[PDB]
């Protein structure tokens, strides 16, 4: 691809500057602040619930044949008693754990599939609640206090 | 706004924590961030002396940034100086936000891509590319 070098150089500059801004409580953009808050929230959730969380992640047996329906059914477990930001963070951590597992088990085909499942689940089931509850900007405020 | 952007960012981060690369640059990015932290902490005096060379205003253009950065590479190019160059750009961006000039962040990012492309990329490619930096500083 003719743009690879340009994309690589831009990705490197922006990654470095976003990191340095974030260390000072600033942001490259509002999206960069949401991303960073979600990275940290996912790390915090995973550190506090690791072993208990494997009771949820272990509910989905991933193969090259796994479709959206099976992912949706397991994720619906997080939202049976309703939606909140904590449950939303765990949903991202769930997707993250499946993605890592897919790569570990040489099923790299599932990375794209999992990313697509997450966007569909968010747009079909969580986006109406997110918008009614102040959007991602509110998540950043609440998480950061 | 974009849930796709948040999904990819989160998955790329979780992959990177396990030494897996969503993009080609993941190992390079990780090594550079950490080398930047190490330079700023271990050689904070050089870092502070470098940062103070450029007085940024709403009127600062590429030419002033390039003049200071040229002095950094006066004795030639090496990986340590490249690290300092990224730390220098980072420090100018933080200072711009401190002084209520967040707009200058995009200007600095554009200066850095131009300087890298025009002055540093030929040396980087002749010296084993960014993969060689990863082996040396990561
Ligand atoms: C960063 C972080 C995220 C989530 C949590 C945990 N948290 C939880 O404080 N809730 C709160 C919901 S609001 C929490 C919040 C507000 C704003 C931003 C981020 C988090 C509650 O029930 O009151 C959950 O909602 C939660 C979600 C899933 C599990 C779980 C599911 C399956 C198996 C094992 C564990 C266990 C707990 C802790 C820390
Ligand atoms: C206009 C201006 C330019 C430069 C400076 C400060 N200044 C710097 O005098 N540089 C010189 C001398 S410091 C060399 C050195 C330091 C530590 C270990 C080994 C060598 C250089 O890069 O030649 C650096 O910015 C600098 C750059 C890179 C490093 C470094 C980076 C990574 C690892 C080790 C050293 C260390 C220092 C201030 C103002």
């Amino acid at each position: 691809p003719l743009g690879s070098m340009s994309q690589s150089n831009r990705e490197l500059v922006v990654d470095f500057l976003s990191y340095k801004l974030s260390q000072k409580g600033y942001s490259w953009s509002q999206m960069a602040a949401v991303k960073q808050a979600l990275r940290e929230a996912g790390d915090e959730f995973e550190l506090r619930y690791r072993r208990a969380f494997s009771d949820l992640t272990s509910q989905l047996h991933i193969t090259p044949g796994t479709a959206y329906q099976s992912f949706e059914q397991v994720v619906n477990e997080l939202f049976r008693d309703g939606v909140n930001w904590g449950r939303i963070v765990a949903f991202f951590s769930f997707g993250g754990a499946l993605c890592v597992e897919s790569v570990d088990k040489e099923m790299q085909v599932l990375v794209s599939r999992i990313a697509a499942w997450m966007a569909t689940y968010l747009n079909d089931h969580l986006e109406p609640w997110i918008q009614e509850n102040g959007g991602w900007d509110t998540f950043v405020e609440l998480y950061g206090n």
